[PDB]
């Protein structure tokens, strides 16, 4: 019992995970998890440890404490659970927007890794760890398991799929497996995996590519469904737009981690309302026959439901100039004015609209669940402009 | 290897299930599963075997072949998988209405048991077995595990909850556990469990009372959700109406197995259209101020969407007398006439309506996903009448 190691002591009584076994222990008065690896594993351990010294500074990469006689031991930050146990054993009704936050943090950690020229290559819910609560009861997600990590030489876009063990079935990008694919895998491999993890969290446990038995088979086939994402819920429309890109079969169509972080999927209601306002300001003096406006109005009739005037509450329809009820731009101009004159807005109107800014913006997104997604895609034409830097990653 | 027993031979190489272990083997030139039980289990085995001799004749009760030296052995019908493995490891996109059929068969077997005065007391997806395909590639579900079965004396409504081990957490009716409940458990205990199994299959793996960790806790609380059942899909509305009854906290409000079998949840589209027609015929000469008609029209405005004339395709709206667009009864009268004069119906109309009878009935249920459920509830006033015996269990 209570085996003691140089600078790390752990009792085999507490077993945490299991070919290797992990135990709860202690290092230098710190509660930490401990890793023991076989001789054949002893080589993968030196790879992992190397990279943790290199990339652990980031809050969303698991902290590495030390390695210290027949086998090899690895101490790391002690966690409350994996992302898998989190999704399986927790009522989201009580957790609020915390799941989204865990996806955001996880994305931050991946973008830290990619910026270091490190492809993870094996991201999955079992790999993502949930931290013990800090002094303020806050928790975070962290990336772990760098055994299959590869570090690309500077100026290298990809890596050989052969000579490197692929992740375990279900979360592997098609470029890793298919004999047919000529192009070599790149960083987007992790975006595909992450795309699957995004869906696994939002759906509380489903997968784009079906049940665990046929996932990898479906991945190569390109047969995926996002059944859990409703086509007329604003939150679901946004999530589908991002996840569809992340899990795309063409790796070149998948967003980079830094794109993912800029995506409306992570925007507060406040920021959503700000985007709507910056767009409306941006296009206020733009010509109707112009490119920016043309693009915003294509397929817009569907977006506003043919006549958005006929789909708002009577209090606001009464308080409404030249507004054309089929124009997305006019729907935005109205919002920009109702937001600018909210105080001067009568009480029944303000009561029906709701409080600024959260209830206000949600008054419209609830009514027009494609308006934000439509607008975000259309306004990419201005991604380069300084005004829209908070909403797009340009570089 | 290949241990041989008197009339049963099995090889411990093939292990099927595991405190007891089951193996694939053979009895009298028959492929069968084999059960070995501990001495403490040796008592529960005599109970189970007794009841299988008694109730195995039913196709949806697992067939029992024989029992034949230090321990006890039990041979039974060999199955392809449990209901749990079925839901977890199978793409329903290829299986069609087979899952519903498996629920129907399972219900048939339970009603066989109840008619014998046998309460199962431990129904769960792991207990329900899927048969090997027969000569025609057809399969069936079957009840097993009678270890916790109780057989009620004649004329007995209930049984003591104490002195009998409850099922394992997650599927147990609240009457089995709560110290507060005065009324003793009855057959409806199995209906609650079945209600949970119904949802577990339709949702491809969710549970009314939340994730496995808090299910039993939520069961006692009465905190259940059927999030997977859409409020405007006809199929989902029907399923919710039945499942809500089966999992009711008040055992007296749960339907008997024979009620469940009569429920529209198991009706073919053909039979649905027949019910609509029998209802329309039944109420054709019923007074508007009458009880049957009054009941059918309460909350009916919502059911037909204020004006069903405004929610049907232009081909049929053109071909439409005195029909009042807010009356459920008039919506039914129209259907009864369009079905009676389908041949004499013009081609564009018949093209928009679809083929009799499946596409026809689905033309309306798709448009009015509460019409069948509303009508089924309202017309219970005629459950006793001979005409509606195919739709209600009266006895
Ligand atoms: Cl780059
Ligand atoms: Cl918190
Ligand atoms: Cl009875
Ligand atoms: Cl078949
Ligand atoms: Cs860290
Ligand atoms: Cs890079
Ligand atoms: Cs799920
Ligand atoms: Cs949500
Ligand atoms: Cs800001
Ligand atoms: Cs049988
Ligand atoms: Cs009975
Ligand atoms: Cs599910
Ligand atoms: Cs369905
Ligand atoms: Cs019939
Ligand atoms: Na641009
Ligand atoms: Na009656």
């Amino acid at each position: 019992s209570v085996v003691i190691v140089g600078k790390i002591s752990f009792c085999p009584k507490d077993v945490l995970g299991h070919g290797t076994i992990v135990y709860r222990g202690m290092f230098d008065n710190r509660d930490v998890a401990v890793k023991r690896i076989l001789p054949e594993c002893f080589s993968f351990a030196d790879r992992e440890v190397q990279l943790l010294r290199e990339s652990d500074e980031h809050p969303n990469v698991i902290r590495y404490f030390c390695t210290e006689r027949q086998f090899q031991y690895i101490a790391i930050e002690l966690c409350a659970a994996t992302l898998q146990e989190y999704v399986e054993q927790k009522d989201f009704a009580h957790l609020g927007l915390e799941p989204i936050t865990l996806l955001q943090q996880t994305t931050s950690g991946l973008a830290h890794l990619h910026s270091l020229n490190i492809v993870h290559r094996d991201l999955k819910p079992h790999n993502i760890l949930i931290s013990m609560p800090n002094a303020h009861g806050k928790i975070k997600a962290m990336i772990s398991d760098f055994g299959l990590c590869k570090k690309l030489a500077v100026g290298r876009h990809s890596f050989s799929r052969r000579s490197g063990v692929p992740g375990t079935e279900g979360w592997i990008a098609p470029e890793m497996l298919s004999e047919d694919c000529k192009e070599n895998p790149t960083y987007t491999v992790d975006i595909f995996s992450a795309g699957c993890v995004f869906y696994y969290v939002i759906s509380e446990g489903s997968h784009p590519f079906g049940k665990s038995l046929q996932r990898q088979a479906n991945i190569l086939l390109g047969a995926c469904s996002l059944d859990c994402l409703h086509p007329e819920k604003h939150e679901d429309v946004i999530a589908r737009e991002l996840i569809e890109k992340m899990i795309a079969m063409d790796p070149q169509k998948r967003p980079s981690a830094k794109h993912v972080l800029k995506h409306p999927f992570f925007w507060s209601l406040e920021k959503q309302l700000q985007f709507f306002q910056d767009v409306s300001d941006r296009i206020e003096k733009e010509s109707l026959d112009g490119p920016i406006v043309k693009q915003l109005e294509r397929g817009g009739r569907a977006v506003v439901k043919m006549d958005w005037r006929e789909n708002i509450t009577v209090p606001l329809q009464t308080d409404l100039r030249t507004y054309k009820g089929g124009s997305v731009r006019d729907l935005l101009r109205a919002m920009r004015n109702k937001k600018h004159h909210y105080r001067e807005l009568p009480a029944e109107v303000r009561e029906t609209l709701g409080s600024l800014p959260d209830d206000f913006v949600c008054y419209f997104t609830s009514r027009f669940p494609h308006l934000l997604a439509h607008t975000y895609r259309a306004m990419e034409l201005c991604s380069h402009e300084r005004l829209f830097q908070p909403y797009y990653f340009h570089e």
